[PDB]
């Protein structure tokens, strides 16, 4: 099972919000193909 990427807390960077929200998605992908 896929495990949920962690939220970037304290000086995130928009790039790294970005990030999240990608891996975000490539986690309901995932959890969704699962």
């Amino acid at each position: 099972p896929p495990k949920k990427p962690k939220k970037p807390g304290x000086p995130a960077t928009p790039e790294k919000l970005a990030a999240y929200e990608k891996e975000l998605a490539a986690y309901e992908k995932e959890l969704a193909a699962y």
